[PDB]
């Protein structure tokens, strides 16, 4: 466990108010879907997926 229970933004590397978990299997934040309308930022490379969560 961390002593903060929340996200982080793997394309603003910030603090996620209401993060979502893109189509292409990312994490990005509230604002990233709205002002980069559902981008795919993280597919700027080729990441390990398998962990993508929603915030507690
Ligand atoms: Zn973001
Ligand atoms: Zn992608």
């Amino acid at each position: 466990e961390e002593e903060f229970q929340f996200l982080r933004c793997q394309q603003c590397q910030a603090e996620a108010k209401c993060p979502k978990l893109l189509p292409c299997l990312h994490t990005l934040c509230s604002g990233c879907l709205e002002a980069s309308g559902m981008q795919c930022p993280i597919c700027q490379a080729p990441w390990p997926l398998g962990a993508d969560t929603p915030a507690l």
